[PDB]
C-alpha cells in the first residue's frame, strides 16, 4: 500500500546491491517498491506519488568530492523532484581510505534539507564490500521504516 522509490547511482555495483537489499526489506514489510537506476530517470516530478524516497549514490573524484555520474543530473535538478515535505533517506558506498568517506551522501542530504525534505534517518555509509555489511543494510532499512 505505501509506495517507496529507490533511485541509485552505482558504477561497480556496490550501491546497486545495497539498493536491492533495502528494496527486499521494505517489500517484505509490505511496501510497494520501485527501484530505479539513476541513469534511467528524469528529475522532473520524480518523487511524485511516493510515500518514501531513498537515494543511493557512490562518491568519486580525483581530488574533490564528486557524485556518481548518473546521479549528477538528478542532483543538479533536485529542486524539481517534489522533495518538499517528502520523507527521504540517503545511502551510498565508498572507501574509508578517502578523507571524505561517502561524501556524496553528505552533499545530497544537505541539498534535500534546503529543499524542505524530511530526512528520516542519518545516511547509510557502506565501506568496502556491501555483502559483508548486509546486516547493517537490513537494519538501516528497518530503522528508516521505524522513523516514518
Ligand atoms: C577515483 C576514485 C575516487 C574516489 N573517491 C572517494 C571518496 O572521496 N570517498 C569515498 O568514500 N569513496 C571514494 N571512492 C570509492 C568508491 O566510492 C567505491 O569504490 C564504491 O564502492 C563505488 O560504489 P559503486 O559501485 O556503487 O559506484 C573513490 C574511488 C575512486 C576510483
Amino acid at each position: 500500500a505505501a509506495k517507496a522509490l529507490i533511485v541509485y547511482g552505482s558504477t561497480t555495483g556496490c550501491t546497486e546491491y545495497t539498493a536491492e537489499t533495502i528494496a527486499r526489506e521494505l517489500a517484505d514489510a509490505g511496501y510497494e517498491v520501485d527501484s530505479r537506476d539513476a541513469a534511467s530517470v528524469e528529475a522532473g516530478g520524480l518523487f511524485e506519488g511516493f510515500d518514501l524516497v531513498l537515494l543511493g549514490c557512490s562518491t568519486w573524484g580525483d581530488d574533490s568530492i564528486e557524485l556518481q555520474d548518473d546521479f549528477i543530473p538528478l542532483f543538479d535538478s533536485l529542486e524539481e523532484t517534489g522533495a518538499q515535505g517528502r520523507k527521504v533517506a540517503c545511502f551510498g558506498c565508498g572507501d574509508s581510505s578517502w578523507e571524505y568517506f561517502c561524501g556524496a551522501v553528505d552533499a545530497i542530504e544537505e541539498k534535500l534539507k534546503n529543499l524542505g525534505a524530511e530526512i528520516v534517518q542519518d545516511g547509510l555509509r557502506i565501506d568496502g564490500d556491501p555483502r559483508a555489511a548486509r546486516d547493517d543494510i537490513v537494519g538501516w532499512a528497518h530503522d528508516v521504516r521505524g522513523a516514518i
